[PDB]
């Protein structure tokens, strides 16, 4: 029928991370407490339900700056943003809770499920 | 060390295709002869060298409409655009040449290589 | 007698999906909770009994907007809409139930039967 | 990965033929010489390049009546219309030429190729 | 003596199906539950004993609309109507019973006999 | 796939001939010189191009009486009418010419072709 | 001495069938259950012993309507009536018994003998 | 398919001759000069074109007495009437001309043709 490229998706994500690192076409600024994170809206929606709900709304599509609640832990967010573009989650006993709570706020069900298995195994 | 998500990249690409189908955050219009194709700039760069060279240039970053040469075969382009978001390439004896030529124009080396293996095996 | 084209139907469905992706002649908008899905009435009737019962009625034939119950899970619907145009069903343990319930609401007996075999085998 | 439905496409085409027979959602009238044929625009585009080129144009999308050249043989057209919805082509020595010429006008490359093999074998 | 045309009857039936598809001289409307089916009275009598008994009666000859019992399964009827004009019966495990029961109601002894052999072999 | 009934079409034609013999639902009177022939419009169209062209016209659909040119030989017409309902053509050296000429007038190409082969072999 | 016409009798029977089909000089109506059959008294006597015994009687000669017992199967009678005028008997496993019984009632010894050989060979 | 009775037609004609000899159901009187001949209308039409043209007319159907022109030779007529019921023509040099002329008047083309071959061979 057709031909399946097993590593295509990983190559795409890698190139997207390269563009993000170089600030190419990063159309949104995420403000967490005092920190700023530039990212691509499409990747945020693809990996986050909260960002999906926000950017799906035509009233918040064109929003250049997204101000999250100051309560969200920056370490939970930046670890998760790196994971979103790399698929590698830096989960350790010192940040597991901040990450789990942030994944809950960002509606990353599979991430929360893995934080649940993490403290279940540890 | 860390945990590898084998199917994360495919889930990301699938959600990106869902956004494209729903016209969510599609910031560019590709004009091929008389046809129009809305897509995401980041995915185009991630999968195409030509689009990478174009959108890497700060002069052509913010271009909302990209007019390709009218010589480019639309079937080669739309099959390739679907493959870019799905990783499945609809290559058949009736379109192999249009696809190979378009992949050459779009600088999709692995696609051209597979078109080479296709007619080599057929 | 005559000549059977084994791959004709798949080529037809593929071209129909290409038109849907390009919003060509999509005459209906399906409203699920807050999401909108544009599709072709004929394909919906061809693959769904509920849509068949609706569009068969001359009172609901010309309805441009179909508002489904807000209870229907969007993931069940969009996975099923893609399957309707592609014949490929993305059934995984995380969405099997939403899909089974939606196929029941949409009256997709063979889909419900396959969801039954899925959890029977898993 | 996923589950392939080998007979789904045939069931879809069969239901589409059932709707056409019952005049359900047939949005176009094809006028060939003195004869009228009601069909679905999406199926016509899916199986015909000429109808694809016509209905792809936004100026001819909403055309309810398509007047073909009076030179087109009705037997070539109706045999082909039935084949489009059934995948069964009624090709016999008495109509092969009218069908081949009509498939050429309708841009049905695989049909013309089969008419070529027909007189090549007969 | 004379000359036998082996394929004449099939050509006649095919042309009759073409007229039915084009609604030419279809003088009767069959109402099954909420569905309507236009057909030719002569073909119905030729293939059905029930319709023979009905249309043989001079009181029900000129009846333009025939209302069958709402209990008759539409899939059994439409599959059988297509078979009546095509000689091809779409009998599968999912509809065998509806077809057998409808053939019994329509008095299609050979069809019922084949439904008997179907479940006997399956 | 499905089941082919090799003798269904012959059984249908036989029952149609039985109805014609019993004057059941014969909706048209064919006037040839001084003779009258009652037949079914659908069978006439199915077997004759002239009757197809006539009854296809909505102006001549509902015509209860069809007056043919008085020049048409009645033996050519009645032999052909019997053949139309029986598939058996009574072609002999004494009537071959009247039949060939009538088949030409009625546009029965295969009949004319067989009259051509008849005098070619005799 | 004289000249024997081998095919005269068949030509006579054929013309008699043509008159019967056109209702010319058919002086009797045979009522079988709810069905009516118009035929010629002379042919009935020539081929049937029962009709011979009836029409030989001067009391039943001029009877315009002959009411047979409602028990006689119409398929046995009409197949036999066609055979009487055509010499071709449509004997199949589905009607052999109705025909044999009717030939017995009509006193068609050679027909009953052939029904005996039929089930003897089958 | 079916079974052909080679001698059925001769047995029918023989029984018809037996009825004529016994004056059973002879519904017409043919008056030739001073002679009277009782026969069956159906046999006359079956073997004679003149009688066919006469009895086909509804005005002359029910005529109990048919007065032929007094010029018609009785020997030509009675020889022909016997031949009509027996298929044996008593043609001898002393009556050939009266028979040929009568067959011409009665429109018995094959009889006239045989009278032509008779004097051609003698
Ligand atoms: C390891 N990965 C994870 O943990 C991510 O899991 C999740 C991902 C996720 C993605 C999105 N983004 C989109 N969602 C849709 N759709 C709406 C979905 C509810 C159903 C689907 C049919 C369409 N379309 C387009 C985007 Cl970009 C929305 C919500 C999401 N939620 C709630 C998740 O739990
Ligand atoms: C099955 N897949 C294929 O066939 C695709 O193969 C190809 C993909 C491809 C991707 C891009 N896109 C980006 N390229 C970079 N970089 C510049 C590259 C030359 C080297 C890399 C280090 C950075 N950054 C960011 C994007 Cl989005 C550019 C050119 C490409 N060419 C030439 C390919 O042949
Ligand atoms: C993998 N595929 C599946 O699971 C789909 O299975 C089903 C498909 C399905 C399709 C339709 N659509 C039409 N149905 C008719 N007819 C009415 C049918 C009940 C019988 C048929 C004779 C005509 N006509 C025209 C359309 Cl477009 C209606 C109901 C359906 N139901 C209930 C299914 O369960
Ligand atoms: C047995 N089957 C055959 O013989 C049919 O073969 C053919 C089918 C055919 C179908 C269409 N219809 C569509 N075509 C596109 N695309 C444009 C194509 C040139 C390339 C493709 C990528 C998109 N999109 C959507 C529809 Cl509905 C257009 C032209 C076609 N031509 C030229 C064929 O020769
Ligand atoms: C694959 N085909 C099947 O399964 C169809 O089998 C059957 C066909 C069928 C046809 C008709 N239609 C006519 N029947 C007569 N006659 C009355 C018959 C009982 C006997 C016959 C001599 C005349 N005349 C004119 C028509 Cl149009 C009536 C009843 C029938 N029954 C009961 C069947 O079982
Ligand atoms: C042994 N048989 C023969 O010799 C009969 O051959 C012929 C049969 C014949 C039948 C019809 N009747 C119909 N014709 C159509 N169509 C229009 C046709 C030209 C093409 C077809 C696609 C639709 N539809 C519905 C009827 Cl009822 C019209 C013309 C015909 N001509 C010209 C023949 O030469
Ligand atoms: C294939 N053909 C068969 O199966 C038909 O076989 C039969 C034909 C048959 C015909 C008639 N009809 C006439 N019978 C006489 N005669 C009285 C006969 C008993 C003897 C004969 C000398 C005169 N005269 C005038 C007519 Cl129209 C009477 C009875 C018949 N019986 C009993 C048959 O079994
Ligand atoms: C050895 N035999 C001969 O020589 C007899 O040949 C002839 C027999 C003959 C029979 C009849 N009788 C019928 N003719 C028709 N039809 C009208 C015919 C012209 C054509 C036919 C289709 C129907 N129907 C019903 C009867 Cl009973 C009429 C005219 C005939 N002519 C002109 C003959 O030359």
């Amino acid at each position: 029928s057709c031909i399946q490229f097993t590593r295509h998706a990983s190559d795409v994500l890698l190139n997207l991370n390269r563009l993000r690192s170089r600030d190419i076409l990063t159309d949104v600024v995420i403000v967490v407490s005092r920190e700023q994170f530039r990212a691509h809206k499409t990747v945020l929606m693809a990996c986050s339900g909260l960002f999906y709900s926000i950017f799906t709304d035509q009233l918040k599509c064109n929003l250049s700056v997204i101000n999250l609640d100051p309560e969200i832990n920056p370490e939970g967010f930046c670890i998760l943003l790196d994971f979103m573009y790399t698929s590698r989650l830096n989960l350790r006993e010192g940040n597991i809770m901040a990450v789990m709570a942030t994944a809950m706020y960002l509606q990353m069900e599979h991430v929360v499920d893995t934080c649940r298995k993490f403290i279940k195994a540890s």
